[PDB]
């Protein structure tokens, strides 16, 4: 019990990478999450480090040489002479073409492998690496602004030392880039809480279970427009004990997308911070190494509140609700203060239905040996 050691990975470039004039997915709120941690005091509590930037030998443990060989070649300058190599690695649109793009992932990857190496070497509880949580990324392809899958990069590094390792992704998409990677082992099981119907990537169904040495395995929670923190909560600590329970994992990542928060640009979800974080603080009971992620989350001024929260939670601090002074501050208006109020917004997902589906889940996580 209490509290543990937690180890945080950033580096100061990071929010330097721009995506583009219009693109949702923002590298500085990456910056903006640092800055208003520091400005709580919460580096006296925690141990800090650059991430290095991973390699190409790194990338291709999963990715194909091809892939990786084209993401380190590609630049704004040269799209041209790519053109056939952009379409089919699904690169120029949703995912762009921009300056230091290889850069970007080396960065976001490397925090998530090094997360998985001191996790491995026991030298910390908990690793953080907000620039990381990618979960879209195929072994050839880019999709929905991820590039580099570091989180099947990270677990392949925790399956070293690890039989059993759990994945847990509370983005309001479906990872399905992580599922795919493990969809046929029974040594990673895939759990994911999503919205589903006519929705990015359009994967994810409730019967969705695996496949060979991996059925039931994978585990996915479709939901509707509007889920609340107490629809969420009342499905997601029930779930999480019985995959616990069946499971036994030695090991846990958790994908924590910002993007499920009430008030999300590309989001449909009405949950609060504290909604979100209770999701740390139930995984983080289980006294199991974790490896806390970033991913999607568009309002960058709730990314920061709830990613700051997030990290305060992994370390047992108590935060006030009053925003300290920070280089950001302006971002935070009209209100300054960390935590946010749910929408208006109809919650679509029923009591019933929410308990329906978690039913459903328990018959499966009933047929594990
Ligand atoms: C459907 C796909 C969903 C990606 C979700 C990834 C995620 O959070 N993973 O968890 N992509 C989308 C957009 N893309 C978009 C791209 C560029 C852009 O700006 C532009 F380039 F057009 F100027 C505006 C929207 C949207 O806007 C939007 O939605
Ligand atoms: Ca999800
Ligand atoms: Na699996
Ligand atoms: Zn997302």
């Amino acid at each position: 019990g209490g509290k543990k050691k937690v180890c945080y990975y950033y580096d100061g470039d990071i929010g330097n990478y721009y995506y583009g004039q219009g693109h949702p997915m923002k590298p500085h709120r990456i910056r903006m999450t640092h800055n208003l941690l520091l400005n709580y005091g919460l580096y006296r509590k925690m141990e800090i480090y650059r991430p290095h930037k991973a390699t190409a030998e790194e990338m291709t443990k999963y990715h194909s040489d091809e892939y990786i060989k084209f993401l380190r070649s590609i630049r704004p300058d040269n799209m041209s002479e790519y053109s056939k190599q952009m379409q089919r690695f699904n690169v120029g649109e949703d995912c762009p073409v921009f300056d230091g793009l290889f850069e970007f992932c080396q960065l976001s990857t490397g925090g998530s492998v090094a997360g998985a190496v001191k996790l491995n070497r026991q030298q910390t509880d908990m690793a953080v690496n907000w620039a990381g949580g990618l979960h879209h990324a195929k072994k050839s392809e880019a999709s929905g602004f991820c590039y580099v899958n570091d989180i099947v990069l990270a677990i392949l590094e925790l399956l070293k030392y690890h039989q059993r390792v759990l994945y847990i992704d509370i983005d309001i998409h479906h990872g399905d880039g992580v599922e795919e990677a493990f969809y046929t082992t029974d040594r990673v099981m895939t759990v994911s809480f999503h919205k589903y119907g006519e929705y990015f990537p359009g994967t994810g169904d409730l019967r969705d279970i695996g496949a060979g040495k991996g059925k039931y395995y994978a585990v996915n929670f479709p939901m509707r427009d509007g889920i609340d923190d107490e629809s969420y909560g009342q499905i997601f600590k029930p779930i999480i004990s019985k995959v616990m329970e069946m499971y036994q994992p030695s090991a846990v990542v958790l994908q924590c997308g910002a993007d499920s928060l009430s008030g999300d640009r590309l989001g449909c979800f009405n949950l609060t911070v504290k909604g979100h974080a209770k999701c740390v603080e139930v995984v983080k009971t289980f006294n199991l190494p974790l490896l806390m992620l970033g991913g999607g989350g568009y309002t960058i001024r709730n990314v920061a509140r709830c990613w700051t929260y997030e990290t305060a939670v992994a370390l047992d601090c108590e935060i006030p609700n009053e925003l300290p002074y920070n280089d950001y501050f302006e971002y935070f208006g009209p209100d300054f203060k960390l935590h946010i109020s749910p929408s208006n917004m109809t919650n679509q997902n029923t009591p019933e239905y929410m308990e329906k589906i978690k039913q459903r889940l328990f018959e499966n996580l009933r047929m594990l040996p």
